């Protein structure tokens, strides 16, 4: 396969992000449950891409703080990857990073604190943290979902990585599981692809699946939320879990996540390649930032609208499956919406165009 890597700009070009728009006037919130970011590596990275470095600021929730541990392989990787990908692509936007303790309550408070923030007023929030929906406490899931509902009502977009361990989401109970908060019908669930592209076009884009050891995109059918009414025409299948219950299909969209075709970033002074679905949420959040800029108002809750747009708005991923546990190939990609890549990778200009009144 020969391992390769792209810079965030390269991917954005492949997905045809709208030119002449950089997030000017927008604020992107990013939730972090641990680690931190150092300004030295951010300045270097933004300088290296020739974009004017966006203002980045940390917010403390329940006493949590921006505390990079210095380990390029730890949580800093998540924090700096999120910041670099979103800022590199929406340099005109202001980035607000919310640090909360790694608990259900901290996660929730971080979310509600950002959504209702009068000082930073974000219109978009990026989430690259989560867990299988079946393991969360019901009360947590209920409160989280409500907060996501409130975000929808207020016109704030919320994106979340669908997970990096295929259809089983890293559990060893023999069942399939989708990840939360991705599972929430109020968040735009971000899946992962293996993208082979040059600036002029996409030579190939398939489901991200490197097996148990390399990871694979989360995706499947929720066991908690029923199929949303606006997703009833997407042909979501019934869960593969004996019982075959119907439910909200994950994800909604997908973008390059395979680390073998990863993103070049600088983590704690270290230049490297990182991937996974957590790179996808910031990727599209900057996409959203550009649309919001062009349009007069925040696009907010996008799901219902996305599922009703014409085929031209998306590059259909039809090859691959996200099964890393067995040979059943559960949740395979196919024509149209699928439990691996949902509607596929968006085409920036066409998405913008479709939403330009
Ligand atoms: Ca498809």
């Amino acid at each position: 396969a020969a391992p390769t890597a792209y810079t965030p700009l390269d991917v954005a070009q492949a997905y045809q992000f709208p030119e002449g728009l950089d997030g000017q006037g927008q604020c992107i919130a990013i939730i972090e449950l641990g680690g931190g970011y150092d300004e030295t590596s951010l300045a270097q990275y933004f300088a290296s891409l020739g974009v004017s470095a966006p203002q980045v600021v940390s917010v403390s929730v329940d006493g949590a703080t921006n505390q990079p541990t210095g380990d390029p392989n730890g949580p800093d990787g998540e924090v700096e990857l999120d910041i670099e990908v979103a800022g590199a692509l929406a340099p005109g936007a202001k980035i607000a990073v919310y640090f909360a303790p790694n608990t259900d309550a901290g996660f929730l408070n971080a979310i509600t604190t950002a959504v209702h923030d009068p000082t930073h007023k974000p219109s978009i929030v990026s989430i690259s943290w989560g867990g299988p929906e079946d393991s969360w406490a019901p009360a947590s899931i209920a409160a989280m979902n409500r907060a996501f509902l409130d975000a929808a009502a207020l016109g704030v977009t919320v994106l979340a990585a669908a997970g990096d361990s295929g259809s089983t989401d890293g559990e060893q109970d023999g069942l399939y599981h989708v990840d939360f908060p991705a599972a929430s019908p109020y968040v735009l669930a971000c899946g992962g692809t293996r993208l082979v592209a040059s600036a002029g076009r996409i030579e190939r884009e398939t489901v991200w699946n490197d097996g148990p050891d390399g990871g694979s995109t989360g995706g499947g059918v929720s066991r908690i939320f029923p199929l949303p009414s606006w997703q009833e025409r997407a042909n979501v299948p019934p869960s593969a879990n004996p019982g075959a219950g119907s439910g909200r299909g994950v994800p909604d969209v997908a973008g390059n996540a395979d680390p073998a075709t990863g993103y070049e970033v600088v983590i704690d002074g270290e230049t490297t390649v990182i991937g996974g679905t957590s790179a996808v949420a910031p990727l599209f959040a900057a996409l959203v930032a550009r649309i919001n800029q062009k349009l007069g108002k925040p696009v907010g809750y996008l799901n219902p609208t996305l599922y009703q747009l014409p085929p031209e708005v998306f590059h259909d991923i039809t090859e691959g499956n996200n099964d890393i546990a067995n040979r059943a190939r559960i949740y395979q990609a196919g024509p149209g919406w699928d439990p691996c890549t949902g509607l596929g990778s968006p085409i920036g200009i066409r998405l913008l165009q479709a939403l330009l009144p």
